């Protein structure tokens, strides 16, 4: 269940059936199949012979997967211009959106609570472990690459977004183990790492990473054994499992299925799950 598969697989979409409603963001509209609401993210008519191959390699790769934290592919419309890829809605939008906007706030307090988190780290971890289980590295696990499907109780969180697994088949130095960025190298381990730092980025509400460092700050700082400290009010085992995805040697790393048991340890501790998040 590698790359056994070519353009001819995909599920063409014939054009007249796709309406494109409004936009959502960079780097994809909302749309209608004829019914049935899609996200489509497109390839710019204006681009390179590159680009295009990029392009139709997202969309294979995406189309390939079958997993619940993973967004489907609905369908592709490659044969017209501009070329999309029909992906499943994802009301919920942007993880790092998210926290961001439902921090507890005075207002409205007790919006998000710990639990709530943490369903969202077993989330992505499932993700994870699948992708790590048929032997696909993300190199990019980042809030910002996370969606989930609605705002309320019962969202669920979903890897949303493969740009850079595409484009190696600038660089987010403050997602990526010191193998990665000082050697190139990149194993199931490098997406351990990120996920350490997705779990900060998920228990800090959607702090940036490393706050007040630059990329090379960051780049020494890891390189000399420097870690982050946890976010405000993080339970202590939830920031071991951070610490433990950010061991130096990936080695020393866990897998994801080891991830995922210490999470829901985690998310059967009522000490972790009673500690109130920061307004
Ligand atoms: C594939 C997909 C995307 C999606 N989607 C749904 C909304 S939204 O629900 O309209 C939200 C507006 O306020 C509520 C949304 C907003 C931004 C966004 N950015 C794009 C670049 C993106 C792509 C992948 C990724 F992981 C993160 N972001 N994508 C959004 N659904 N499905």
């Amino acid at each position: 269940a590698g790359k056994t598969s070519s353009i001819s697989d995909l599920k063409e979409v014939p054009r007249k059936n796709i309406t494109l409603i409004r936009g959502l963001g960079h780097g994809v509209y909302e749309g209608q199949v004829s019914p049935l609401q899609v996200a489509v993210k497109t390839l710019p008519e204006v681009c390179s012979e590159q680009d295009e191959l990029d392009f139709l390699m997202e969309a294979l790769i995406i189309s390939k997967f079958n997993h619940q934290n993973i967004v489907r592919c609905i369908g592709v419309s490659l044969q017209s211009l501009p070329r999309f890829i029909l992906l499943e809605l994802m009301a919920g939008g942007d993880l790092k959106s998210f926290l961001r906007e439902t921090r507890p706030r005075p207002s409205q307090p007790s919006s998000l609570a710990m639990l709530d988190l943490l369903h969202v780290a077993r989330d992505i971890a499932c993700g994870c472990q699948y992708l790590e289980e048929n032997h696909f590295i993300h190199r990019d696990i980042a809030a910002r690459n996370c969606l989930l499907t609605c705002p309320g109780p019962g969202r669920v969180a979903k890897i949303g977004d493969f740009g850079m697994a595409r484009d190696i088949y600038m660089l987010p130095v403050k997602w990526m183990p010191p193998e990665a960025f000082m050697e190139g190298i990149f194993t199931s381990k490098t997406d351990t790492w990120s996920f350490g730092v997705l779990l900060w980025e998920i228990f800090s509400l959607g702090y940036m990473p490393y706050p007040s460092k630059s990329n090379q700050e960051v780049l020494e700082f890891v390189t000399s054994g420097g870690r982050m400290d946890p976010p405000k009010n993080c339970p202590g085992p939830v920031y071991r499992i951070m610490t433990q995805c950010w061991q130096h040697q990936p080695e020393d790393r866990p897998n994801f299925a080891i991830i995922l048991e210490r999470i829901e340890y985690c998310t059967q501790d009522p000490d972790v799950i009673n500690t109130a998040l920061p307004i």
